[PDB]
């Protein structure tokens, strides 16, 4: 006895942990992010046409490419069925069983388990929630319940019953008996036979595709758009209503589950079994800064390596997301992936308000806990060298390598005035007290850090990281975050892996450092490895910048060049 | 007995069908266009002299690279000598014998073909038109006839008449007679036996490059500095008056021709033996997006394959000719060639006014009809995809290839009213009546068409095309009469060749389609493999379009770049 | 018995004759240029730290480095130890001997040879100058006269006497004798025995290096910033003290020199075993001239060759210099340098006043001494084809291969009226007698030219060319110095190696010249080697330019790309 259930999803959203339960990103072909689950866009599929067949796409896409077992099933990405021997969980008005978030007991009370969904589907041809009367809702049957639909045209469901009738002329009186019943399965939620999945299948989209044929939209909506998943809906209980007409069908109704909170917890899959782990983050609007970085990786990339760049994306447009991808078509040896990272805000929580763009460094640990190494770089540099080198650098059991922060050292020398919720004090004193840094001066910086992630999986570091986050707001935000968790535990990178440009003014700050370090600073800015435009004056806005050609370097012949003249024209 | 007669051809014109006449393009290395028969730079060659030499450079070029038959001549392209026996044809004011045009009546009557030559230059040394007297046009002798030339100065005939007397003394009196003399042969239209020939050669050229560096213009125009070529007829009397003072010299003169309306017969000649023949045509302001064009067809060219491009040009500039084919010159795999597509208004004709541009793509089997296959495209495209695999389709005895046409497939199912010399009509009824479609729904988009020339010629397609176009004036001009023609004789390419980028708005038409023609719509656009720029809002114009990346692509990096900003910044 | 002695020098500056001294361009490491001798910036060095070090930097590379002679030295580039037996020489108000320039007789003197600097280290520990009394310039001693330096601060003095205290406590007293002194060694100069000079660097470097990390600056300005070199001043006398109280110790105090005039008598060694030299002038109003130059060098390159580039630049920025290396770090057969092409106002002189930079080709057998062949190139241009086949060009025993120049020619043609120091005459006229060429059609153009330096250092042609510099000033400047230098001693190189774009009309000046010439001008248009922007209208500025899309093709994805257009919007 086997049984495969497939979630849809869209967007980042918890994973049920049963091993017999299977996520699918449907309508993939259509996104340019991961969700942390395979797309129903590989083989034979019908991925784009997502937004008007719904979740047909992911029972088309497993019909032509999955190996079935035994039973096959489908259910929501936030609304499940009950497999459980209770089916009398308290339901609201609309028939659905409420449960907060997806959690341990969730899938306990309602039976989302391998043990519970095999004996619940014995010796039964199908199951599927319950029916739903459309008498409530106004209407006299099911027929005039699709004409009187806010956003269905009944010329569309006419045109679907008519090939039924021609194609399949013995459906004649199961179509005529849902017509004029009062009720059905208005769902596109079931488990069934491995066999009656094929010969369904079969069935169903055959006359799908005559359906293609035989209606044309009228400037509709994307509600209306979705009428291939409607008509799909009433076609599904013409087929069950035949089945039970010919003989013998025992159906097992069972109750729906919906999840009043949406939740996260997938994690990204390496794509190369060898590769360069690069994370970058950052908002539409440093969409150019992190064209020139990627464009920099690539043109100082090891042709011997892979390289595996993930950008958490907020909000970043569609036509940069394409135009980024575009600049690692020509390299087989170069990926890049996209993940929201506005999932980060509903991993394990601060209940104040805080942005996940602000703290994204915190959740590499999380979202990337399946690498065992991985390198973070602000999305305002442009990399002179190999990123692979710093996985290179033995890093023991410390949790990260960092550049020190000789900034945060001047910060310290002359007494600047920090800022926190422990108020107002030197820089050096809050370091020590605030931070809990013995020695303020490991003070390292965030713009490229190596994760350990390995080891922050074993520590738990992650948990730590949020503890540290709800505590207060400190001064550099998740920079003295991660400060004081990495405290004692960090690999300490030459300063030529972390240069920065200067801003206008570069012989303001710097000289007046201990002469040791400024000595480290003049001879680091003369073979960068790594160039970091932090600050107020960046390259794409001024051109009179230190390392200006350093970056138009890596943005010269993208579809950004030209966007860099207006752009600089004030 | 042989005979070689040289033409001399600057433009598209009618090549005489008589094989011993072998048509030269005269003064080549200047032009950048092709006209259908070899130039006259190759080999040792003065080419680029031609607006001085005038038809001195197709002597030049004979006399150093030709294996010289028993007699060598030379005619102008629309003056010949008459050959037949019959030298009493009705001659005019100027003594010329006048015809309407070149066909085969032309050739008849005035001999110009192998036998006729043959037996008229039988025991002769020299043949050439009838002396022309200059004493009617109110010169003293031939001396002073130079004298009073509008565009002529006779300082340097003066110089080359000293240089005749300094290298050949024993001109000295032949000089003498020929100045003194009131008539002589004011022509280079000669033929002449092959050791005649070479010692004319040797004797005017060695005089001509003595008179180079005794000489220099004055601000000369265009027709004073043919100033070479006009001492030089001056020069063959100075020389066959002295072959005639020194013995025996037989001498036929034979009556001049003229033909009044100029035509074109030829055609073009592939540049490979297996190439993709790719067909543009525009004028100087689609440049830029035929320079875009041919770029995006380099840059998915297969190393293993070569590609002859042809621009069907309508006076584009000579700098962007040249820019043009400096796209191809690291490629020797594609070669680009230019034909002035206003040619194609005398070929066969319909004597109402139409634009030799706006129908070009008419005239593909004619001008192009010793090639099998041809791809035609519009010119604001740009292609993903490597254009040889349209030539690996299957096409059958089918007169061409190309994708349906969901524009109009659009206009026939919302009855958009049609335009014609028919009336107005709804498009389907205009498909059915006018085009004699019983199927509107063939009906292919012209924006990219592989010709079956080879059955074109067979079935000589030309001169049904020809009569459609004579008949009316038609609603979408030569895409409707080629409709009408190749109809159900049309292979069908699939939509990924031909995708509208959609102009400004794409969701206010297509979505309206039968939905199965929308999906394909969708599917295409999702791996184009031609990007069809049809309609108002054009990527070299607003930037805010579909696919504009596509078309930035291909036009960076040429001298085309920063017009782009300029033209874009309205 | 072995010496070596080392120069600092950091700009053009006259080399001492003597085997034994060995010059080195100290603070290489931050210099874009060379000046003949090598660096400070190789192997274990610290270069970079020349602006705090001072002469520091190259003890230090010798130091690391050099195999150490016997005896090791280090002096001024215009100051230097008198070696010889009469240190009896007049002194001034500070204790140096003046001497105008380094010459011959200087060397001879002060014993600036191998023998007379051997016999002066026979059996001396340490050589130096004469102590410098404290007590006139107002100090009480040592000590104090490092507090009121006007430069220094006594807080870095004494970090760096807690250090030595420290580190070296053996060093007490010898502290306290020095600081309570009242005189001591000013100085870095000194010549002392090879066991001493290892001892005292490691002394020296183990304070120096401590210090870095003890002080730090507090907005140094140039002056105050050379503390670290200001400080071992004090340490060196320290350190010979101890030496005097442990035991014994033979000091030998020397004269001090000055040379009031500087001057230059070096030469650029080759960077190949064998390359292509190429020697381009310019100053930064034409860098981006230059840039398009060496990009078209480049691009015509052969793989197979090697090309050395060295710009005699006037006052480039330093951005400019370090942007067009950076057109040559992708191709190891390419070497750029620049060499200050002002050092030429003082190598055999002109006591007139002139530019470096008009005369600059005047001096190219001087400093490219070294080279057999040599090819200068106006920075006006762009070539189309490899320079290295004008190396192949046989030269014989003639000075110089050029083209020769049609728009003299059209000068002498017209009767276009000279200017000089000879009054107004008409350009034949001037040739002739002015720059005494029987023949003014040899008149060759001076936009590229083939030196034949190892002939020019034979007949010390350069010695020719300053004297005919001097005596009087030339309608043409140096062109018409090296075409009288040069007469009938030209080699011409065909047209096609000088094409003149023709600036904004080409139809008014060359089809007047003799017509054998337009025809050889027309002929080079068509296929140019070298493309000479010569004139007042210069691609860089209006676009509206013969070949200006090849200069473009040049300057397109460069750091001047951006430039142009803006340089162009008027
Ligand atoms: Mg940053
Ligand atoms: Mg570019
Ligand atoms: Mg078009
Ligand atoms: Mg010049």
């Amino acid at each position: 006895n086997s049984v495969k259930i497939y979630t849809s999803h869209h967007k980042p959203s918890a994973f049920l942990n049963a091993a017999i339960i299977k996520p699918l990103h449907v309508g993939k072909a259509n996104s340019c992010n991961e969700i942390g689950c395979p797309g129903d866009d590989t083989g034979d599929n019908i991925s784009f046409k997502n937004p008007f067949y719904c979740e047909l796409t992911a029972h088309y896409w497993v019909w032509k490419n999955e190996e079935l077992a035994d039973y096959v099933g489908f259910m929501h990405y936030r609304r499940h069925l009950n497999f459980s021997e209770k089916q009398t969980f308290s339901e609201d008005t609309w028939g659905v069983v409420n449960h907060p978030c997806i959690d341990e007991e969730y899938e306990k009370i309602f039976g989302l388990n391998e043990e519970t969904i095999q004996r619940c589907v014995e010796g039964i041809d199908i199951l599927l929630p319950k029916k739903w009367s459309v008498t409530a809702a106004g209407s006299k049957n099911n027929y005039d319940h699709y004409e009187r639909g806010e956003y269905l045209h009944i010329r569309d469901y006419q045109a679907a019953i008519a090939i039924v009738e021609k194609l399949y002329p013995e459906y004649s009186t199961a179509i005529k008996t849902f017509n004029d019943a009062s009720d059905g399965y208005y769902t596109n939620m079931f488990v069934m036979r491995k066999d009656i999945f094929v010969d369904y299948s079969e069935w169903l989209f055959s006359i799908l595709d005559n359906l293609e044929d035989a209606i044309s939209m009228n400037n509709y909506n994307a509600q209306e758009k979705r009428v291939i998943g409607h008509i799909a809906e009433r076609l599904f209980n013409i087929y069950i209503i035949k089945l039970q007409q010919d003989g013998e069908l025992k159906v097992k109704e069972l109750q729906r589950t919906f999840v009043s909170n949406e939740t996260f917890n997938g994690a990204l899959n390496p794509v190369f079994d060898s590769a360069v782990p690069v994370v970058i983050s950052f908002d539409d609007n440093y969409a150019i800064s992190g064209g020139a970085l990627i464009n920099s990786i690539i043109r100082h990339a090891d042709k011997n390596k892979n390289y595996d760049i993930v950008v958490l994306e907020n909000k970043v447009s569609y036509l940069n997301k394409t135009r980024l991808v575009n600049l690692t078509s020509a390299h087989p040896n170069v990926s890049l992936r996209f993940f929201d990272v506005n999932a980060f805000t509903e991993i394990v929580h601060t209940r104040a308000h805080f942005s996940a763009s602000t703290y994204a460094r915190l959740f590499i640990p999380q979202l990337f806990r399946r690498y065992d190494k991985v390198v973070f770089i602000d999305s305002d540099t442009v990399v002179k060298a190999d990123l692979g080198e710093l996985l290179d650098v033995p890093l023991g059991n410390n949790l990260v390598a960092a550049v020190k922060d000789i900034v945060m050292e001047g910060f310290v020398k002359f007494s600047a005035m920090s800022a926190s919720d422990d108020g107002v004090m030197p820089a050096g004193e809050y370091l020590q007290k605030t931070l809990n840094m013995n020695n303020p001066d490991e003070y390292f910086q965030a713009g490229i850090i190596v994760f350990n992630v390995k080891q922050m999986v074993e520590e738990n570091t992650f948990a730590e990281l949020m503890r540290v986050l709800k505590a207060k707001k400190y001064w550099f935000l998740d920079q003295d975050i991660m400060n004081k968790v990495f405290y004692s535990r960090v690999t300490f990178l030459p300063l030529e892996w972390n240069v920065y440009h200067g801003n206008g003014n570069t012989d303001d700050f710097f000289p007046n450092l201990k002469f040791a370090t400024y000595m480290k600073f003049l001879a680091a800015r003369k073979k960068p490895k790594m160039i970091h435009y932090a600050g107020e004056n960046k390259p794409w806005n001024t051109e009179k910048v230190d390392f200006y050609d350093d970056f138009i370097e890596n943005i010269a012949n993208t579809p950004w060049e030209m966007e860099i003249y207006k752009r600089q024209m004030s």
